[PDB]
């Protein structure tokens, strides 16, 4: 088990200037001929020439056209090719090889592999070494000349990086295409696609240089009609980078390709972007609403990789957050601008405070720039990506738009055509910071702690108001809990976007203000404050922290009703819920522990319920926001606030609170569900694939959320509404009818009905599987077994496997069954999956990430299953390391 350390970075003793590839695809094998035009670097010390090379079958290797022999001149152990230094030349030389690989049986979906009837590659982070020998690290920049050959009937469309410079026929019904890509690039950006691909195309003319750019979106013939939205999103992405950042696309063509078998969302490769089909393809008849925001963000994400990727490459993989955090941040800016709905930002905050906060207090906790790794495939985390983006976002919050866009330009210019680090980015933003403060002594050295320090900071508040002085004070304290990464946590640079709300008319009292907290504690004072304000803190969620506002529920309700900032309204609601949840939880827990025959529960705040009704009945209020306030905080958000969480007791707590609110607002819920129908289910643009209305989709979200609440509560004759819902042409609607019908006898009837609607579309069926998997059924285990035997079977498609099992793991009452049957089931699935796809196996370990936060019995059950998984003789390095770190072993 080798461990790479960030402090151990040293440049290669070798140089690769030119790569010349010949990839010959055949029925039962793929032959890869490679010539590497190499040289000796200034850091060389006469060491052995060591190439990365995993699972390569050597036909022959050479240096300067002379064949090398095994044992005397080189050794190969299926991981590293070692050529002894005495046989390594002193100056410019040519290394060549011919290996055999097998994309057909490559079920790990890394390197070159076959997805249905498409040959496709995935080289990030260390996948290129699975195709041919190379010094597989991102700082090895080279030129690429790639030739691909295959059977024309099976693979008429051949794609790779750069320009297609030659097409030719080959005896035996075969053909070739040659691609030349002159600009330097790292090997993880290499890509190749072969298949019977159909496409939609368009020409984009750039804003400034008026350059014409060919846009292509590819898929298998069956789903070519689902390519339209992707093309529109690409156009949107190009326009946005031109209008906001003032950047145009550098190349003359851009290809997007959908494949059915993909480990993640998508991949950026210079001009050739490859996507999980579920993140590129959609139609209104065959997709749920979520696909449309999903495709927008993922297409945007891969597009925004281009500009920066063309000018600055990572020095090493420890700087991953520099390219991913920044791109997710640009992606988020894009999406917020495109959707023009406040729930877009809210959803990102929702995901961070649930999934990433869990990770950051788990034994897997790490900084966005880690100090070490064993497997790079476990490096791509919500911390690196989503906390990373929040850290990138805070630069904009501190600097403002003008000085941010300015510090961004400094970063590009200063690091053009070379490898950079996170500190290079901080340095550039520091130059903008000095200029903003108009004092050249200003610095952002403390800000670097955001990169090196793990864990989520806690920010708490106390207040004072002097009526006679008209003086208002905000006392702020920050704290980060020590962990395995740092014994002593340092104070961070925390930007606190604030406003002060006049409680008697709801007006803003002060201008836009961002408090800069740089110490463990500070007191911020405001003069000329005519009345006691209600503080609106961390507007837009301006720092990735735990917020302890120390407000009363009455104060929180007034923010919820009258504040101008969506997040603070949403957070105020969240805080009211959390206070109620913790109170009722402890009450239920005491009853259980003391075996009480009778006990009391604290009712939900009546004024809070009044506030919800007020907002729901406001026709000028946002439908998306409304769906958030009638929903309790996510379980994974809640668990960060409870020690030794009894999942049954939490389930009882949620049930009580939902019923409390339902017993008061169910009539309002029903009235709204009916009145929203017209606008939410409007069919005017149902056959226009380029017309996407995010507000309308939010209305459907509200309706489906309300329907769920009404179905659970068994509202009189709601089954009628459920049945009529199933007849809706919108998949979001008729899949909702399935899940909410779980509380009725008509469930298995809609099960069959929605299955027939879903089975002839690959992606739609996967959404059906998800819906079934997440269904609130008492017989969910028998239902899962049915899915395995009748639909899923022995599929190795990651989308299929994730769809069947992951939603079920969110079933608080059932997955966490006290017998451990749920833990045992998922562990069996992880072990089975690990045999062919280690990455997806690790993804399936997701529910275990909170193992040490549960009650003692459930802790023991999960730990038992993880130790059982760890003792599998054939366990992958990926899963092994992941479980070793998670179990603190
Ligand atoms: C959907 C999302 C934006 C999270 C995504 O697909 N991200 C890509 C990415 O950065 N594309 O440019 C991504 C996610 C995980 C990996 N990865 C995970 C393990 C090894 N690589 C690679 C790429
Ligand atoms: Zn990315």
């Amino acid at each position: 088990p080798k461990i790479h350390y960030r402090k151990d970075y040293k440049p290669s003793g070798f140089i690769i200037n030119q790569v010349t590839l010949n990839i010959n695809i055949h029925d039962q094998e793929t032959i890869v001929r490679s010539v590497l035009d190499m040289d000796i670097s200034k850091h060389n010390v006469g060491e052995d020439l060591v190439f990365d090379g995993v699972g390569l079958k050597i036909n022959e290797i050479s240096i300067n056209n002379k064949k090398l022999v095994e044992g005397e001149e080189y050794t190969y152990d299926n991981e590293f090719l070692t050529i002894f230094s005495k046989f390594v030349p002193k100056s410019k030389f040519a290394f060549s090889s011919e290996v055999i690989i097998h994309p057909e049986t490559n079920y790990a979906l890394t390197g070159l592999y076959k997805s249905k009837n498409i040959i496709v590659s995935q080289c990030e982070a260390t996948g290129f070494r699975r195709i041919t020998f190379f010094i597989d690290r991102p700082d090895m920049m080279a030129k690429y000349d790639v030739t691909v050959t295959a059977d024309k009937e099976k693979y008429p469309v051949l794609l790779s990086n750069g320009d297609k410079v030659n097409e030719f026929e080959i005896p035996g019904g075969r053909h070739g295409a040659r691609f030349n890509d002159p600009p330097l690039k790292p090997c993880y950006l290499f890509a190749v696609v072969a298949g019977d691909l159909k496409h939609l195309s368009a020409t984009y003319i750039t804003k400034y240089t008026k350059k014409k750019v060919e846009l292509y979106v590819f898929s298998e013939e069956k789903y070519v009609s689902k390519l339209q939205w992707a093309l529109e999103c690409l156009k949107k992405s190009m326009a946005f980078d031109e209008d906001y950042f003032g950047l145009e696309y550098d190349l003359s063509r851009l290809n997007l390709v959908a494949v059915s078998d993909f480990n993640v969302g998508a991949m950026e490769n210079k001009g050739l972007n490859i996507f999980n089909a579920n993140s590129l393809l959609a139609s209104k008849k065959n997709s749920i609403d979520f696909s449309y925001a999903r495709i927008l963000t993922v297409v945007g994400h891969e597009y925004f990789h281009q500009y920066t990727g063309n000018r600055v490459t990572l020095r090493d993989w420890f700087q991953l957050t520099l390219k991913e955090g920044l791109t997710v941040h640009r992606e988020n800016l894009f999406s917020e601008e495109m959707t023009k709905t406040v729930t877009t930002r809210l959803s990102h905050v929702d995901l961070l405070r649930s999934v990433q906060f869990l990770e950051d207090s788990s034994p897997l906790s790490h900084p966005i720039r880690p100090e070490s790794y064993v497997s790079m495939e476990n490096f791509y985390t919500t911390t690196v990506y989503d906390k990373g983006s929040e850290v990138m976002r805070m630069y904009l919050t501190i600097l403002g738009e003008e000085y941010y866009k300015k510090g961004f330009d400094i970063y590009i210019k200063k690091n053009d055509g070379n490898t950079a680090t996170c500190e290079d980015f901080n340095y550039a933003m520091e130059q903008a910071y000095k200029m903003k403060k108009a004092d050249n002594s200003a610095n952002l050295n403390q800000y670097l702690l955001w990169f090196s320090q793990s864990g989520t900071p806690h920010v708490s508040f106390k207040y004072n108001y002097d009526a006679e002085k008209k003086q208002y004070s905000i006392h702020v304290n920050q704290y980060t809990k020590p962990d395995e990464n740092q014994k002593e946590k340092k104070p961070l640079f925390i930007p606190i976007s604030v406003g002060l709300i006049n409680p008697e008319n709801g007006k803003e009292m002060i201008s836009q203000t961002t408090l800069e907290l740089t110490k463990e504690s500070d007191t911020f004072v405001f003069n000329n404050i005519a009345v006691k304000p209600i503080p609106s803190l961390f507007r837009g969620f301006s720092a990735p922290v735990y917020i302890e506002d120390q407000l009363t529920d009455e104060e929180r309700i007034l923010l919820l009703k009258y504040d101008s900032d969506a997040f603070v309204r949403y957070n105020s609601c969240t805080n009211i819920y959390m206070k109620q949840i913790l109170m009722n939880y402890n009450e239920f827990l005491k009853a259980k522990n003391e075996k009480l025959e009778s006990f009391q529960l604290t009712p939900v705040n009546a004024q809070f319920i009044d506030a919800i009704k007020y907002l729901l009945e406001d026709p000028h209020a946002d439908a998306g926001f409304k769906s958030y306030i009638v929903s309790l905080p996510q379980d994974r958000y809640i668990i960060n606030f409870v020690s030794n969480l009894d999942t049954d007791v939490l389930a009882d707590t949620k049930e009580y609170i939902y019923k409390q609110i339902g017993d008061k607002l169910n009539d309002v819920y029903y009235k709204m569900f009916k009145s929203l129908e017209a606008k939410a289910d409007d069919l005017t643009y149902f056959n226009d694939e380029s017309h996407v209305d995010f507000d309308q989709m939010n209305m459907r979200t509200l309706r489906n959320t309300l329907l769920s609440l009404l179905s659970k509560a068994q509202y009189p004759n709601i089954l009628n509404e459920i049945i009529e819902h199933s007849k809706s042409p919108y998949p979001s609607n008729w899949l909702t009818s399935l899940s909410v019908s779980a509380y009725f006898d008509k469930y298995f009837e809609l099960y069959d009905k929605t299955y027939k609607l879903s089975k002839d579309d690959e992606l739609l069926l996967q959404e059906w599987l998800k819906t079934v998997s997440r269904s609130d059924r008492k017989d969910i285990y028998e239902i899962l077994k049915k899915l395995e035997n009748e639909v899923l079977k022995d599929s190795k498609n990651p989308n299929d496997i994730r769809a069947v099992y992951l939603p079920f793991t969110n079933n608080l009452r059932r997955f966490h069954d006290i017998s451990g049957k749920g833990y045992k089931l998922i562990a069996e699935v992880i072990t089975k999956t690990d045999k062919f796809n280690p990455m997806v196996a690790t993804q399936l370990c997701e529910p275990f990430k909170l193992w040490n936060k549960l009650d003692t019995k459930r802790q023991e059950l999960m730990l038992n299953e993880m130790n059982t998984m760890l003792q599998e003789p054939q366990i992958s390095n990926n899963l092994k390391e992941y479980l070793l770190r998670l179990t603190n072993k």
